[PDB]
């Protein structure tokens, strides 16, 4: 039934997060910024090279 | 009648427990955990191998 449930959480969760997968990863949207910071570059850039 | 069944009760308990047989079986559905394990692998293998 849950008894199941119950061994693979303990399996899963014990040999997923003991050692291995360091940190793991939760929201990576945050990396996003680079999207903005490279917009900049673009509105930057633009004006350098498009001068006369 | 019954003595018969008692006697093939003595002889068929004594001889099948006193020594082989150790600790026998009860309940083998446990090990359907196995199912949900593998389960588990099938969902993150697919994830793993179909990525681009």
């Amino acid at each position: 039934r849950e008894a199941v449930e119950t061994a693979v959480r303990t399996l899963a969760e014990h040999a997923l997060e003991q050692t291995s997968l360091i940190s793991n990863d939760a929201i990576k949207s945050i990396e996003s910024i680079i999207a903005a910071l490279d917009a900049k570059l673009t509105a930057q850039v633009n004006l350098i090279m498009h001068h006369a």
